[PDB]
C-alpha cells in the first residue's frame, strides 16, 4: 500500500523564488535549513509549492522565517523532489536559530520526518564502515493512486542488519529523515540528489 508523508519545520534560509508558467501556475520554490542531534545533522531542502497554494505567501515569505511543510516525494526520470502541498509560517518565540558559513540561517531542533510504505525494487545491499558498523541501502517503489516513486533508503546499525534479511518485493513502512548528498562530477556538473535514512522499519505483509 503506498504512503508518501513529508513533514518539515526549519527555517527558509534564503528569500523564496516567485515565478509563473506561461500558463499562470504559481510556482514557489522555498529552501528549508534546520538542524538537530541525534550525532548532529543538518540540513537544506529546496521545496516547491504550486497554485493557490504558492501565491498565497508570494511576497510575504523572508530569510529566516521559520515555517511548516506538509507535503510529499515526486519521482521523475532521475530527480526525486520535495513537493510542498501546505506551507504555514511559525512563531519564532523560544526557538534558536544557527548560522552557516554563508550567513544562511538553519532551525535548531527541526523537524525533518518522512513515512513512506511501497515495495523493494531489488535485495538490500549491505556493507560495513573500517569500525565495524553495518549501513543497509535499499530501493523503494512507492505507488500512489497511478504512477510510481522511486527512493532510495539507507539505514544503520541495528536497523541495517534488520533490512539485510529482506529481499526484492517484499513490502516495506519506512519512518524516516530526508537527506541529501551534493558534488561536483568530473566535468563542472554540480550534482544533487535527496534520499531518506530510515529511524524505523517495518515489513507490512498486507
Amino acid at each position: 500500500r503506498g504512503l508518501n508523508r513529508v513533514f518539515l519545520i526549519g527555517a527558509l534560509a534564503t528569500r523564496p523564488d516567485m515565478r509563473y508558467t506561461p500558463a499562470g501556475l504559481a510556482i514557489l520554490d522555498l529552501t528549508l535549513a534546520g538542524q538537530d542531534l541525534l550525532r548532529e545533522v543538518s540540513w537544506y531542502h529546496r521545496v516547491r509549492l504550486l497554485g493557490r497554494q504558492a501565491e498565497m505567501w508570494g511576497d510575504l515569505l523572508d530569510q529566516g522565517q521559520l515555517v511548516f511543510v506538509e507535503g510529499r516525494l515526486e519521482y521523475r526520470q532521475s530527480e526525486l523532489q520535495i513537493r510542498a502541498d501546505f506551507l504555514d509560517p511559525l512563531d519564532d518565540r523560544g526557538k534558536e536559530r544557527a548560522e552557516d558559513s554563508r550567513g544562511q540561517p538553519r532551525l535548531r531542533a527541526a523537524l525533518n520526518q518522512v513515512f513512506l510504505m511501497g515495495n523493494l525494487t531489488r535485495d538490500p545491499e549491505l556493507r560495513y564502515t573500517p569500525q565495524g558498523t553495518a549501513v543497509a541501502r535499499l530501493g523503494l517503489a512507492v505507488n500512489e493512486r497511478e504512477r510510481t516513486h522511486f527512493v532510495e533508503v539507507q539505514a544503520w546499525r541495528d536497523l541495517a542488519e534488520w533490512a539485510a534479511e529482506l529481499r526484492k518485493g517484499d513490502g516495506l513502512f519506512v519512518i524516516g529523515r530526508l537527506v541529501n548528498d551534493s558534488w561536483t562530477s568530473s566535468s563542472g556538473e554540480r550534482r544533487f540528489q535527496t534520499r531518506v535514512e530510515a529511524l524505523r522499519l517495518e515489513r507490512p505483509t498486507r
